[PDB]
């Protein structure tokens, strides 16, 4: 495949974009998103909208969240010029902005951060677009009495790190910015204690293993790098005296969402030198790439056969993609041999995940050689009916994200219901991008983006009738229909759907009848109004039924929540003979199964979404 790393870039940050909660700008390139999670917060009376979706689910985990627009920002800061000249600063910037903005919002008070907005249980336990989530999103804090010294540390590294690399063009945003990383650090500093013992809920999913002591060295060391005042390095150098004896200090590790111990010992061997930090940045990376040298023996991470640096079974790009970030950042630090064995190592663990394995395929959705068809993702894939497996295929592309990835022997499946292979997250993408702007900065002289990328998808049918002649006489009609909302283009919420059936009454008034004389009835009905005959075109004796689900809930959101059915019919007088509906707008092609018609036009609110009228 011929790489492009402009390209790449610009999808990885577009991976971002799918991943917005809230109200989403009019000049939104993914015409596939639209606005969701408008209610978040109200449970709690606060505007908590916007921020990113954690993964191929819907809540926002304050954690992941934090970390992952810490390590984006931080590559802004690391490679700005790369970003400049492939083009993607702003998108990098509005991007990082969107999370930033989020944890403003959340930072309601200066000791009170809002951490997540879902219940975990209640959102994966439903298969559907954001767009159209049917159930409650109960927002959860910590504060000053339940605290959260990792979360509010690991924020309070998100603003300082933001602030940086938003001060040459947009400076009060940044003052802004600065001010509430100095307020959720005296919040983590002060009140002390792991997020998920007060979150509960985030137990299951992002529990804190590695406790709050890393992320303490972390929001200090980034509020010294925001603001340059002495006391924060003396903070991060203090913090660091409870990580214990440096000669145990953990290595076999990475950089992650939940250990930024790897990030703030680097940060720190940059503006200390001091030789705690080196050895200890040192260990990790040797135990990552060639080995760790005891004198005695050589430790080492598994590598699969193919060649990929591999630490668990679980997000395996993305923890060599990490440890492939610290390299990259150490090897352009200092000039010793190590650094040239670490930006070999980083190199080929980026080919790795971008086409050089035995797979023989990327591992980026929408990107190179085979990429992943069907990532874990709700809102791509864009189920109706709350199924891994409707429809067989991803209704729409989810440009940039860096899956799971193989197992330790290189195996893999492309499967939607394979979490190992074909899960995707923010935190998975966020050191990975900014790899990208390394490989652009090395090999990417002459590397364009995409214009005008990506294009507008062209919807399927999202919304119509199936419908089927019941019965049919010489003086009646009866039709059962199914009204669909399928919709993914953006998936939508319909409550004031309708329909049309049309009639030729031409017969009728032949046989000395009109309009008045025919009966509009329903039978079966799932809650539906059937009007009387209202007329389309009066010269040539044309008519149709209004069916109206006013005020039903429709949406793409399982096997009953995308349709509703009616039965309703059509009657001349007892004893007529005229009635004919093969003259019928809405009758042709109908049989005695169910299917769709493109001859009833379907309405939302009034406007006409699907269909032909006469
Ligand atoms: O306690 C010291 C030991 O730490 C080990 O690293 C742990 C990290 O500190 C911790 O952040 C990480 O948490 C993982 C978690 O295990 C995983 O289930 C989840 O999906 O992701 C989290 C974030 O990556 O766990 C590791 C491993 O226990 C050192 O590896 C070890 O040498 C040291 O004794
Ligand atoms: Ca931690
Ligand atoms: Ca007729
Ligand atoms: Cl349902
Ligand atoms: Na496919």
């Amino acid at each position: 495949y011929p790489h492009n790393y402009a390209e790449l870039l610009q999808k990885s940050l577009l991976f971002y974009e799918a991943q917005r909660s809230g109200r989403l700008p009019e000049n939104s390139r993914l015409n596939w998103r639209g606005d969701s999670g408008l209610e978040d917060g109200k449970d709690v009376g606060l505007d908590l909208t916007g921020g990113w979706y954690d993964a191929g689910d819907h809540v926002k985990f304050g954690l992941p969240m934090a970390y992952s627009a810490a390590i984006l920002s931080w590559s802004v800061y690391e490679y700005r010029d790369a970003y400049k000249e492939s083009g993607q600063l702003d998108a990098a910037l509005d991007n990082i902005k969107w999370a930033t903005d989020y944890f403003l919002k959340a930072h309601t008070a200066p000791y009170e951060l809002w951490g997540q907005v879902g219940n975990g249980a209640l959102d994966h336990a439903w298969w559907g677009p954001a767009e159209v989530m049917p159930m409650k999103r109960p927002a959860y804090k910590i504060d000053a009495g339940c605290p959260g010294s990792d979360l509010a540390g690991g924020t309070a590294a998100a603003l300082a790190s933001a602030s940086i690399i938003f001060k040459p063009t947009d400076s009060s945003y940044s003052e802004k910015l600065l001010a509430h990383a100095k307020q959720l650090y005296d919040f983590a500093d002060r009140y002390r204690g792991k997020y998920s013992d007060c979150i509960t809920d985030a137990q299951q999913y992002y529990n804190s293993w590695s406790g709050y002591k890393d992320e303490l060295t972390w929001g200090a060391v980034w509020l010294y790098l925001a603001t340059e005042e002495q006391q924060y390095l003396d903070k991060a150098l203090a913090s660091v005296s409870d990580w214990g004896d440096p000669a145990n200090w953990p290595y076999r590790w990475t950089l992650s969402w939940d250990d930024v111990t790897y990030g703030a010992q680097l940060l720190l061997a940059r503006l200390t030198n001091d030789s705690r930090f080196v050895k200890s940045v040192e260990r990790n990376l040797d135990y990552w790439s060639t080995g760790y040298s005891h004198n005695g023996s050589i430790e080492r991470i598994t590598y699969t056969p193919g060649g990929l640096a591999w630490l668990e079974q679980w997000g395996s790009l993305r923890y060599a993609s990490n440890a492939a970030f610290l390299a990259f950042v150490y090897s352009d630090w200092v000039d010793t041999e190590k650094a040239k064995r670490y930006r070999d190592f980083a190199v080929r663990q980026t080919e790795y995940m971008l086409g050089d394995n035995p797979q023989q395929r990327s591992f980026v959705v929408g990107y190179g050689k085979n990429p992943p068809k069907h990532p874990h993702h709700r809102t791509a894939h864009g189920s109706w009916a709350n199924q891994m497996n409707v429809p067989e295929n991803h209704r729409h592309t989810l440009y940039g994200a860096l899956v799971g990835g193989p197992g330790r022997d290189d195996s893999y499946r492309d499967d939607i219901t394979d979490y190992a292979s074909n899960e995707v997250a923010i935190d998975y993408n966020a050191a990975f991008t900014g790899n990208v702007a390394k490989m652009f900065q090395l090999f990417g002289k002459g590397h364009v983006p995409l214009p005008d990328f990506p294009e507008k998808e062209t919807p399927e049918d999202e919304y119509f009738a199936e419908a089927s002649i019941n019965s049919s006489g010489n003086s009646y009609t009866e039709i059962r229909a199914q009204l669909n909302n399928r919709s993914g283009w953006p998936a939508k919420k319909t409550d004031q759907l309708s329909f049309r059936y049309y009639v030729d009454l031409t017969e009728a008034v032949e046989a000395g009848y009109s309009a008045e004389d025919i009966k509009v009835t329903a039978g079966y009905n799932e809650g539906a109004s059937v009007s009387e005959l209202k007329p389309h075109d009066a010269s040539k004796h044309i008519y149709y039924t209004e069916v109206s689900f006013s005020g039903v809930l429709i949406y793409p959101g399982g096997q009953s929540a995308h349709k509703k059915e009616v039965q309703f019919r059509l009657s001349a007088p007892d004893g007529t003979s005229f009635w004919n509906p093969e003259n019928d707008h809405s009758y042709q092609g109908l049989s005695h199964a169910l299917l769709k018609t493109r001859y009833i036009p379907v309405y939302d609110d009034g406007r006409l979404v699907f269909g032909h009228e006469p």
